[PDB]
């Protein structure tokens, strides 16, 4: 258990697409680790950063002496590109990294569903909402280039797996009871009440995905909420990774500033992005806001988060040390994990086994009939 390689390599930015010097160190379990600066020395490992079962590229685009670690995590490719001086560099770090992964090593068809709408493109395929023929049920469909290559109340569950001679498909549940942003603007802010019923739901799935399957889901924001028919939370697994926009990926609202930064980064990550979502259900509006991407991420990185005087002590509380700029001092940062969050005073009261059981009454109630209710599809209601 213990180092297999360290040294300084070239890391493109995952969401700013520059080239930084980053002290990587692999480890004999998989973990391939990037530091801004030689760490002096959370412990339990966290499979993002796994390069088991990853395939290894070498190129000479866009930079020479690049290599490529692509890994599919759950439904998701992912790449990473780092870059070095020499290819006899290059060839050192890739066959360790291989070393390392080989030691480690140790019906239904597209005829069944009805496409409707393009949710979204990406670099390796598109995901697409269909309708199962025989049930009338709704999905989201992960088209992915084959080439290329559990269950919790409140995550969107991976339903069928299958594939065809060129595309690997992911059909996952997806909710009818109304995309959340969609239900925070209309009713502009949400009720303390509100936000912790949905907040104390997400607490339950993050601390699931931490403590049982070791992943940090890392793209808490409102768009990835929804309500299921009952007016419970469904975090999404929609996403595909795409090239960067000229060249920023996405948008930075909601990106924790350790991760902006390109630095390491750990479970802490989902507790921003709770606090960014906590934020704007209980104050109508994002945390930082604006225009200029130099001024989006100082903000982000520098200026202190500010609170409404509508808000109450607790909720003021709970977001102030959710939205520290620094993880090892922000809420829930420590090995506790989620615990730091569930025994805050913002959640007294709340019996967090209930949680798990969908005990807890939603306070909204999506105007649906049955799961296959269209209403929230519907362009007239939408709009
Ligand atoms: C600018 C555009 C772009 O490209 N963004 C980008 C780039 C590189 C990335 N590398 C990166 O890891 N992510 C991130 C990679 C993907 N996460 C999203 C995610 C993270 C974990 C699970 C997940 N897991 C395991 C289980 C069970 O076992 C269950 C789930 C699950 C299921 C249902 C709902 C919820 C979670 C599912 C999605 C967040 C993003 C990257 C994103």
């Amino acid at each position: 258990v213990a180092i297999v390689k360290e040294g300084w390599l070239h890391k493109r930015g995952e969401y700013i697409k520059t080239w930084r010097p980053r002290y990587f160190l692999l480890k004999n379990d998989g973990t391939f680790i990037g530091y801004k600066e030689r760490p002096q020395d959370r412990e339990a490992p966290l499979n993002n950063f796994s390069v088991a079962q990853c395939q290894l590229m070498k190129t000479e685009r866009p930079r020479p002496n690049t290599f490529i670690i692509r890994c599919l995590q759950w439904t998701t490719v992912i790449e990473r590109t780092f870059h070095v001086e020499t290819p006899e560099e290059r060839e050192e770090w890739t066959t360790a990294i291989q070393t390392v992964a080989d030691g480690l090593k140790k019906r239904v068809t597209m005829n069944e569903f009805e496409y409707l709408k393009l949710l979204g493109k990406g670099t390796f395929g598109k995901v697409i909402l269909v309708k199962e023929k025989a049930t009338g049920r709704y999905y989201a469909m992960k088209i992915l280039k084959k080439e290329v290559i559990s269950r919790h109340p409140f995550l969107t569950a991976l339903k069928y797996s299958f594939q065809t001679h060129d595309r690997l498909c992911f059909v996952m549940e997806y909710a009818n009871g109304g995309e959340l942003f969609f239900h925070l603007s209309r009713e502009r802010v949400f009720s303390e009440d509100r936000a912790r019923f949905y907040g104390a739901e997400i607490v339950s799935a993050l601390d699931y995905l931490h403590s049982e399957k070791n992943v940090v889901y890392r793209d808490l924001k409102l768009e990835n909420l929804m309500l299921d028919k009952d007016g419970h939370i469904k975090i999404t697994d929609f996403g595909l990774c795409k090239e960067g926009i000229k060249t920023f990926c996405g948008t930075p609202e909601y990106l924790a500033p350790e991760v902006l930064e390109d630095n390491d980064y750990g479970r802490a990550v989902d507790w921003w992005g709770l606090g960014v979502v906590m934020y704007e259900m209980m104050c109508g509006r994002l945390p930082f806001y604006n225009q200029d991407h130099e001024k989006l991420f100082e903000l982000i990185l520098m200026e202190e988060i500010r609170f409404p005087r509508t808000l109450g002590p607790e909720a003021k509380s709970l977001l102030s040390g959710l939205l520290k700029k620094d993880p090892k001092q922000r809420l829930g940062g420590g090995s506790e994990d989620a615990k730091e969050i569930m025994q805050h005073r913002f959640f007294a009261g709340i019996v967090w086994q209930h949680v798990y059981e969908k005990k807890l009454s939603p306070p909204f109630k999506p105007q649906v009939t049955s799961e296959t209710d269209t209403r929230y599809f519907d362009e007239e209601f939408t709009a």
